């Protein structure tokens, strides 16, 4: 035998994870380690350490045909520990399948960890809240015996499909909602089937770290010393979501960041309608590719500090800086967060949600309301908020 650990994701939240996980195994540098990753490349003076490293591309939703090229490096037999986005489990899977057909006698499957993608799961599990669960289940598993001897991949409900690797393998599994999971009653037969297999993703796993570690990791993910300089005081935290545009109107992206501030307006000054009081510091998270947006919100806005575009509410969750609160536009990352922390969440118009009553019945939005995450008054559409 030589075992390889193989991590496979094209998001980013499993990516994170999986890196914890190599964090907390970094003292052994001897394992061989596959990262296929879409999002995040692994620092030189880290693989350096390794002697036994690779990097393979991801594709579509799975590792491409190079795997197969690193794989053959190794003419032992192969026990193979592999870590998986849920959502996409299949799809990452299958080349790995593929290869083994080629060595059937040489190579095994280990165990699976499987971790959430995101709120796609949870949106695609709520699709299925009419259908026999415990008779999706049982189908699922005959099928996916058969998607193992042959390849061929064919599921009457790909959803729970998802979920029933138990039945081949040594299986864990990390969510984001074990509430969901444990408060649905339709899905009280997949909560039974999966008993003693999942746990809530870790958001502590980072303080229980050796200081070393935490080192590692935040290298890892690029969180440099620097920007996490910015979360050292004790003062109480409210970080601002922000966009980039919308439909109000017109083009002018300046528009949609002078009304951002204004928004922004609405929590940090005495007499807004979501005022928060003087007791938090200001942050604000803005979108990725707002640009020239950023730039305007941030030279207007007075004590507030920015936290930089590689910095994501992932990669904060995953370090424990969630903040005290979090306010402002709406995305799915609302959905992470402990209801604690959610002040209000605006929501801008789009081709789908053009009224606050659209708002309540986007997909994730339902789920928050349903598990109590959220009340109504908490859920505001852009354009009930005056000028300030």
């Amino acid at each position: 035998s030589k075992t390889i650990t193989i991590y496979l994701d094209h998001a980013s939240l499993p990516t994170l994870n999986q890196l914890m996980h190599f964090t907390k195994e970094s003292e052994d540098k001897e394992t061989a380690r596959i990262f296929g990753f879409s999002r995040f490349k692994l620092p030189e003076k880290i693989t350096e350490q390794y002697n036994n490293i690779h990097f393979v591309e991801i594709k579509n939703n799975r590792p491409t045909e190079d795997i197969f090229t690193i794989l053959d490096q190794y003419p032992e037999k192969l026990e193979l520990d592999l870590h998986l986005n849920i959502a996409h489990s299949i799809q990452l899977f299958h080349p790995i399948l593929q290869y083994r057909f080629k060595h059937p006698d040489r190579i095994s499957i280990k165990s699976l960890n499987l971790y959430d993608d995101g709120t796609m799961e949870y949106v695609d599990l709520e699709k299925e809240e009419n259908k026999d669960i415990k008779s999706a289940i049982k189908k699922a598993e005959k099928q996916l015996s058969d998607y193992l001897l042959t390849g061929k991949i064919n599921f009457d409900n790909p959803t729970l499909a998802r979920y029933v690797w138990q039945s081949q393998y040594p299986v864990k599994y990390h969510f984001l909602s074990t509430e969901y999971f444990e408060k649905a009653e339709f899905l009280q037969p997949l909560k039974t089937y999966l008993a003693g297999k999942y746990q809530k993703m870790d958001w502590s796993a980072y303080e229980k770290l050796s200081p070393e570690q935490q080192t590692f990791y935040l290298k890892l993910v690029g969180f440099s010393d620097e920007t996490k300089q910015l979360f050292h005081t004790e003062q109480t935290k409210f970080i601002f979501t922000g966009t980039t545009t919308w439909e109000g109107n017109t083009d002018i992206r300046e528009y949609y960041a002078k009304q951002q501030l204004n928004l922004l307006k609405h929590f940090t000054h005495s007499e807004g309608d979501l005022f928060i009081g003087d007791q938090y510091k200001i942050y604000f998270k803005g979108h990725p590719r707002g640009g020239d947006i950023n730039d305007y919100i941030l030279k207007h806005a007075k004590d507030i500090t920015n936290i930089p575009a590689n910095i994501s509410f992932e990669i904060l969750m995953m370090t424990g800086l969630l903040p005290d609160k979090v306010g402002g536009v709406a995305s799915s990352l609302y959905f992470s967060l402990p209801k604690e922390k959610i002040s209000h969440i605006i929501f801008t118009s789009n081709k789908k949600i053009k009224n606050k009553e659209d708002a309540l019945n986007d997909p994730y939005v339902r789920v928050m309301l349903r598990l109590g995450m959220i009340d109504k008054s908490q859920i505001i559409f852009w354009d009930s908020l005056k000028q300030l």
